């Protein structure tokens, strides 16, 4: 049955690599929003900064006051993504060290710890994603019928797929832990 455990562990490692990749891509991917009644201006959200890019090619970095409704939600999303990136990289390093390596029961405990932290991080990320998506959908509802907002959900979908892959890896690690501790 150790071969089954090996298959599950390597699948979890693969899913963790994929999760880290998708998380870095999501952090790199900016949130684009074609602002309305502005002469085809696009509001780009990148690294906690807001940029207006005009059709002619002008780009202005606009500082958003801490009081606007968008700043807190977007910053919470950014910070959750950043913290998830750090946590996932830490857990990846720990799982690699585990696979390389003392005490089988301690390794079972370590796998349980890894999976629990992975699950918590994935669920917090999904929670932040849901909050930000609800905010954006309400923002688009607060608009006239003719006026339409075209948002590029690339980063949000990347983050959601990454959180789901992390959850899958966590549940695979949990299967390993259960089938081994018993």
């Amino acid at each position: 049955n150790e071969e089954k455990r090996e298959e599950l562990l390597e699948e979890a490692k693969r899913l963790l690599e994929e999760s880290l990749k998708l998380l870095k891509q999501a952090y790199n991917t900016p949130i684009e929003i074609d602002l309305p009644i502005s002469g085809g201006v696009k509001a780009i959200l990148y690294n906690g900064k807001v940029y207006l890019i005009y059709e002619n090619g002008k780009v202005e970095e606009i500082e958003i006051p801490e009081d606007d409704i968008l700043y807190p939600i977007y910053n919470k999303y950014i910070e959750t993504l950043k913290e998830a990136l750090k946590t996932v990289e830490k857990l990846q390093e720990e799982l690699e060290e585990l696979l390389e390596n003392l005490s089988e029961e301690e390794r079972l405990e370590k796998l349980k710890e890894l999976a629990e932290e992975l699950k918590e991080t994935a669920e917090k990320l999904l929670k932040s994603i849901e909050e930000f998506s609800k905010f954006l959908e309400e923002l688009k509802k607060k608009l006239p019928k003719n006026i339409k907002l075209n948002i590029n959900y690339s980063s949000i979908n990347l983050a959601k797929e990454a959180a789901e892959k992390a959850l899958e890896a966590s549940e695979l690690l949990e299967e390993v832990y259960e089938s081994s501790g018993s």
